[PDB]
């Protein structure tokens, strides 16, 4: 089974702008440039986010991590049983991603996805943030989460749940006007409240935002100010109703947003599905 | 010696507005009306804040608490030795304040002050906040703090330090324009980083603001939204450089502000005086 | 200085009734009979309560403990300096009490008092309660407390405070009718909120009650039922406003009451004197 | 299933040198001499390491522990199902090893292996180290680990994983020259990050080294100096990238090395396989 | 002021017997032989017990530790003010003891005493017990205690209390026959319940026993058996009424006894003097 | 009284080399350049180490921190009473150092010293290390320590102890050849085992080394490798006998060494002076 979101790749029009934003604003660590593009770290892994030159200015691909080779084989079988076109990543791609093995495919709406095992650790190159950040929260919870924008949430939900094995945490019926209410589904694959959210929003991108979690409230507070200095804040500090994460949102150079948060609650086998009519307990005022 | 700030009285033009603000917005508990005015609670004490009808729309008086009768006598002696006009509170005033004994006087610039002992507890009338607040932080740290605006900080500092016994925590040189920088002094009389601050600000009131501390970040977050709904926020959420309190500021019906915060650090006998050039680590953006 | 209340002696008309009450109802341990009367234990000390045959049916004497011989000498000097008639306990009395040294005198209203040092421990005779009690709370807090009924509280307060060194914790103005309100003073000599209380009640005894503290709520609950079975309960379970002790009151065979409680808060050097208008937060309904 | 590495036997040319090295340098306890050779302890077990006279100067055999007789029977069946020649240890061998029951066989490359249950405890002969060592870490993690040098890692990996049940922790691609890179596989059978490692190194011995873990950093520091005094250090202090153990390496009298470490992290069912390009975060400089 | 008992020296007729007893039976560490005699350790200090050849077969001297040079000077002054003959230890003696400075004198009954500061630490020679002992308890509590046998306890008590500054913990009236009861005084100079005890016992030695405290119950249990094997036990395992130490007693080769214990309670400034009629809660049966 | 070592200034011939060494090797944060020279941080303080252009290639000055203005006045008085030439730092110097007030003078051998109060905090510019360091340990323990090389240790000791108020922790008699042994004195002014050490070493500099303490063992391990890469290590990893700090030593561009450590023990009022014959328990091999 999939254990977590392991990495993400972005294809952007302004690579230099993304380099500055990720390091100076968010505090990620520059980790070199390879055939995989500019690499960025948040922990012991060789890379978590890759930035390549591209006109889409959007998420180019996402990689989900399994525990081992057997886990990869099981997922490949499940995908093919579901009629999904699966391709074994050649040695060249595995090297580019720095993984031992991987398979590639796309979700129902074209997002390139990868499932891999045996990623590269670089403890000998101790993580040093590009900005003052006490630390990022990863471990068994993986990289964080992102919100997949789709045309049909039911079809997307069925794929991620029935085929990829994600489990529902909760639903938030997002009010988008007196005559518009869209359900947002939050799914987990580990203790992180959600690793993936699905919603039918009127956005021209594959995702609304990706989220990175930090170790302290000050990490969030300082980052907010660094981002605000450039007028990139899209939402004030607030706490979510479902995962109870305290965060703010900001614009990346590609328009896609990034959520930066702290203190979210986790889920387990005793968790029960619930619904909400608001996404924020307090704060998160649109600006 | 003075152990803490015990209570405050305000003389306001719109008593009903203050009643609604303190209870519905800040979460204080209405505790009846007596010859002491409308009373409000935040803990086991019979009252901490009193609101009376008055045209000044400002702090009318403040009461500092001593441990016992002997403590009151010592302070009265110290004040008279300093040439300050001290008056023993008559039985009528003691009853009004609900204290066992007290003395009255004024600081160098006219603020009526009182030092008392033996205030009234009402554990049999369990505290119930007027809004969703997990709790206020008082105990040995007292009510909170307020910032006394004065024409001459040196004279004020000498009185509060040499006569009343407050001790300096730190100084912040507040930038108020390319050609204006004013020092703000933060003083303690217990573990609370500061119970009183002194500064020469261009304000027509006795104090810039008073501060109340709550038990959780959510208490602050929810209150921010309740206040923001009425457009009364004066500063966004932020954390101070000196006491490390996370708070926001808002306007009371009298114009004087109120600071609502959480998680401040405390001080002790190992504390050393320092200086700062900024009052906020992050946040506290003027709005 | 006096460190705690160490023991109490009662002169009663029905010794057998007291023996049964203390052991079967309250859970004290029978510890033999000597020239000191019937002895009862609650901890490692050879005895804490003595019961002798007497028509007064009241507290016959109370012993306060000092840390050592030097402490005893200091107290004897303080008492004589105050004009109090002090008598050195002869070897015979010291043996009877099982102490190394002691002095005797009376308070302003005739209560025989003793100050001693070097009491006897009997760890080799492990404490075994006479009823199901997980344990009594003593240690540095001593035996517990009792309430001295006096004709003039001011005179009594001055003696116990100025001469014996007790310190005021708080005051409760006890309502005893639309036209009657009497102040009750609670005094400490260690961490126990109060070891002695003073009040001018209309009672024909030296004390209103003595109090013993137990280790768990169940100890109190079970004892309540054992006492209630004989119709001796005088007050339902409740919690006090000042020491926050959860307790109930009952009648001893002498009429004097006994308070049996659990979970009281303690005091220290940061404590400030306060006042109350009620003695109970909840419960303690007279029955 | 195999629960841990339980013991090891070495056949050496200089038994006296090994006796001195194990006790004076590493701190093991001499535990007598039997038909099993010279015995050495590190905990409550009668012996963990045996040293016999032999010209190979290498690991002579290794014993893996199962929980009980049923566990032994299951492993014997699994081995025979795999076509491995298994022999039931006769009463004579069981006595020599001090175990209740055992089976013997060899791995694909000739290393004599044993699986047993019911080893002997000697709590009545309290462990006393031969040198200043606060303690060795064993318990459910067993003796420690050793690195099996093989000609074909794939064949070895398949045997230890598919037949013996070891699970992969991670892989480190060891750089051994611009044109030489060999993968080292680390396998676990309990919480210890690895109980066995497999690699195709150019060494004329069955193992590169065996490892013993101690309770404190000082245990390692002092041992380093005792070994360094004789010029036997082969690697400076360092911390591994995979198990995060802080250790140093040294030469035994047989040339085979020994690793002595502290503070390694453990693994569980939430562990995911990863890869590394370096075996040390810091230190471990070859000397 | 004296901070603890730092070391002891014994003059014995059978040095080899003492060497074996201290190391093999009690677990002390042999620490070389100098002009100070055979040295033995129990912790980081270069030595705590010295054994020299002598016909007295008794304690030859004891050294009390002060915090620094100023402390030594103060004690020397106090002793001379009391009329005691004090001698400054020459450089030769200081070297022999491995201390920076010391003064020598005798107690009222001839026991040679020394007060010193700046003893030698040997952390570079890590403590290794001569037998299986998890550790000895020293630190701020010093070496342990010993019981000084005297002809006149009152005179001895006055010297150790009034001159050396020891403080009384408690008294035990030791029953030694229907017509014989002797008081034993236990004195502290730090947190250890007692560092010195004084009693008028009918023994031909300077001390009844010296005591060493270990870290676990097993340390005591195993030692008991090692001593019992040679028939040297003088008292079964038991727990004391005053310090609550669990221990046993045994005969040294000189006849003087040694107490070996674990888990004693400590004392502080809140401690009150008490008396006992038995020295043991349970156990300590004479054999 | 002096509370800690607050800052140090170095006058060096190669400012760029020092900039690279402090940031890239040790992990300090570049904090701008002012009339005070190049500034470097390790915590919330505006600066802790300053580097100015100078031919001495040595410590140029050191600043000791007092708690407040009163503390500064007391020290100035003590110094003048001792006949030391004290100069009040003018507003220009105070600004350069970023302190509220300070006095200047020199120790007996020419080292310029300063005592100040009210240094500048910059929490709004969150500390970001120049290399991977989890954190530096400062707080109430100050910057760290340095070893003052002097011609006459007795004279130096008397000044720092009798005049500046430092207290002795311990002494280590450093072996420097069969015929050379020099005592090194370690002094504290707070909980840090030593803030200053004094010794008569044959070095042409004012100090042998200065020391910085980090939060984890890995911080030390990684730094060791960064320094070793340039062949600047002067001592292998080891742990000291007196403060039990685990550290290594390296050469700065000025020749003066720097010690980088972790996990030292602290001292308090229960500490007793001792002596040592070795400075290291293990490690610290000269290379
Ligand atoms: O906040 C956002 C999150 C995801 C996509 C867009 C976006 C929109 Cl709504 C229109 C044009 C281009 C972009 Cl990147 C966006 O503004
Ligand atoms: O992490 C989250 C938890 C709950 C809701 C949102 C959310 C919001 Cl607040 C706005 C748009 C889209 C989403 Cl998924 C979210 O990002
Ligand atoms: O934020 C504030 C704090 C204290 C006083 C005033 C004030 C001013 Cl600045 C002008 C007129 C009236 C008032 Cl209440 C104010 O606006
Ligand atoms: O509690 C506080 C700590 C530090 C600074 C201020 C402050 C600010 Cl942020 C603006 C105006 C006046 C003050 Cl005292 C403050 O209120
Ligand atoms: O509850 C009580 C506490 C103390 C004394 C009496 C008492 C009274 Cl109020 C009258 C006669 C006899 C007694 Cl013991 C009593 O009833
Ligand atoms: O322990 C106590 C704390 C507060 C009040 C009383 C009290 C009551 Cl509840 C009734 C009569 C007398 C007293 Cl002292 C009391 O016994
Ligand atoms: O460090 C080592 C680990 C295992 C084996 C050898 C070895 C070699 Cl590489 C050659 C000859 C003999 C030996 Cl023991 C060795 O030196
Ligand atoms: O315990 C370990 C963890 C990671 C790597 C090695 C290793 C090294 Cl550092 C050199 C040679 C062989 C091995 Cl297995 C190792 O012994
Ligand atoms: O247990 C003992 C403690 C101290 C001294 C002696 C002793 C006696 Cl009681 C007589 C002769 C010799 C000795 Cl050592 C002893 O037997
Ligand atoms: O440590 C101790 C605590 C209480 C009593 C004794 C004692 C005994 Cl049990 C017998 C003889 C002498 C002594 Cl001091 C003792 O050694
Ligand atoms: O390790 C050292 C610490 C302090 C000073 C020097 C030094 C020496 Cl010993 C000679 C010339 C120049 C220097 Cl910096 C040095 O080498
Ligand atoms: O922090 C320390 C503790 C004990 C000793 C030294 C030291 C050493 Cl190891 C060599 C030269 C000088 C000193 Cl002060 C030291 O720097
Ligand atoms: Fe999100
Ligand atoms: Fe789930
Ligand atoms: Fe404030
Ligand atoms: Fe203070
Ligand atoms: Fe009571
Ligand atoms: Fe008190
Ligand atoms: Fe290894
Ligand atoms: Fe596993
Ligand atoms: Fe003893
Ligand atoms: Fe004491
Ligand atoms: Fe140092
Ligand atoms: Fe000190």
């Amino acid at each position: 089974s999939i254990r977590s979101l392991g990495y993400m790749g972005f294809a952007v029009s302004d690579v230099a702008a993304w380099r500055s934003f990720l390091t100076q604003k968010l505090g990620l660590m520059e980790a070199g440039t390879t055939d995989n593009g500019d690499l960025f770290r948040i922990d012991s892994r060789a890379w978590r986010i890759a930035v390549q030159q591209g006109e889409v200015d959007d998420l180019a691909f996402a990689g989900y991590e399994v525990a081992d080779a057997a886990g990869l084989a099981q997922m490949a079988d499940k995908l093919k049983q579901a009629g999904i076109a699966v391709t074994t990543g050649d040695a060249s791609l595995a090297r580019r991603r720095g993984v031992t093995g991987l398979i590639t495919f796309a979700d129902p709406f074209g997002l390139p996805l990868e499932i891999y095992y045996g990623a590269s650790e670089v403890f000998e190159k101790p993580f040093l943030p590009g900005a003052a950040v006490s630390g990022f929260l990863t471990g068994e919870q993986g990289l964080g989460h992102f919100v997949r924008c789709v045309p049909d949430s039911d079809k997307a939900l069925a794929f991620y749940t029935d085929v990829l094995g994600f489990q529902l945490s909760d639903v938030i019926d997002m009010k988008m006007g007196p005559d518009v209410t869209v359900p947002a589904y939050f799914l987990h694959c580990n203790e992180r409240h959600h690793t993936l959210a699905i919603a039918a929003f009127p956005l021209p991108k594959r995702i609304h935002h990706f989220m990175l979690e930090v170790a302290s409230l000050d990490d969030v507070g300082f980052a907010f100010d660094r981002v605000d200095a450039d007028g990139l804040i899209t939402s004030t500090l607030g706490r979510h109703t479902n995962d109870h994460m305290v965060s703010f949102y900001a614009s990346t150079p590609s328009g896609v947003e990034v959520e930066y948060g702290w203190s979210a609650r986790t889920v387990d086998r005793s968790w029960v599905v619930v619904r909400h009519d608001s996404p924020s307990m307090w704060g998160h005022k649109s600006v």
